[PDB]
């Protein structure tokens, strides 16, 4: 084999590892996507049956989180009068939204018990983007990392939001949420080539989601136009070069992570020395 044939064979093997690594992340993320889609369908059916009960929708929301231990939280939020048409009945009741909106989320307490809460920032620009973005865009959305308090501490999280669309109109939205600690666990555990390489993940905006350097989490990618352009376009990207700083021939292969119908894929990378991939091409 010529030097270009050997490069291609290692590059093909690496690209296959990056592809199956990206799919493993997609499978874990799909737990949130499917939970949110399934709850949306369930509450559309509940509403279609007429005179829907908030307590039943709350139970469906609690059950959805209980079924998925890896999820941080889930939320269910409706437009004014869009669930039961009865918001005004709740204004004077304790511990309701000030205008009686049906706006709830669930998390777990320190015993693992699912707990129900009111959403309070769902129309606040910034913190409320988990609701404001699917309302504006009227499609599935994956949010850039943001923090919110759970059990007295700030947790850095992402949300996959699925709008409640009926006849092409927006009635509300559901999220299923992951902590970034959970996402780092998933990526840091890939351990490509039995730990001889490492995996990284970036958001659609180029923020680090997972990286061996935990000081980078949620910071933006800098000084890599080809990679950033690939993330923006949702295209795979492979590169190989001799790193004169580390004195190793290094390979990098990036594969988009598809998230439902958001159209805004994240990006999984595998970084590994060429020698490691060549040795695996032999062990074949
Ligand atoms: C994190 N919030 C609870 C504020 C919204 C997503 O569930």
């Amino acid at each position: 084999q010529s030097g270009q044939q050997q490069k291609t064979t290692a590059q093909q093997l690496l690209e296959q590892t990056a592809y199956t690594s990206a799919y493993s992340v997609q499978n874990r993320l799909d737990v949130a996507l499917f939970a949110a889609r399934d709850l949306v369908q369930s509450v559309i059916s509940l509403r279609e049956a007429g005179a829907p009960d908030r307590a039943t929708a709350e139970q469906l929301l609690k059950n959805a989180l209980k079924s998925h231990p890896d999820l941080l939280s889930m939320s269910l939020a409706w437009e004014p009068n869009a669930f039961d048409g009865k918001d005004q009945q709740y204004v004077s009741q304790p511990e309701q939204d000030p205008k009686g909106r049906f706006v709830r989320y669930v998390d777990r307490d320190n015993t693992g018990k699912v707990a129900l809460h009111n959403l309070t920032d769902y129309e606040t620009p910034g913190s409320g983007d988990y609701y404001l973005l699917p309302r504006k865009l009227q499609k599935e959305v994956i949010l850039e990392p943001y923090s919110y308090p759970y059990n007295g501490v700030d947790v850095l999280l992402t949300s996959i939001a699925v709008p409640i669309m009926i006849d092409g109109k927006f009635y509300g939205s559901v999220t299923a949420d992951f902590s970034l600690d959970t996402l780092q666990q998933m990526v840091n555990g890939i351990k490509p080539y039995q730990g001889a390489g490492y995996a990284t993940m970036l958001s659609a905006s180029g923020a680090y989601i997972a990286h061996p350097d935990k000081t980078r989490i949620s910071k933006k990618l800098e000084g890599d136009p080809p990679l950033m352009d690939s993330i923006t376009a949702g295209k795979p990207y492979t590169r190989q070069r001799f790193n004169s700083f580390t004195n190793a021939e290094m390979m990098n292969a990036y594969v988009p992570v598809t998230i439902g119908n958001t159209g805004t894929p994240w990006m999984l990378g595998v970084s590994v020395p060429e020698q490691v991939v060549m040795a695996e091409s032999v062990r074949l």
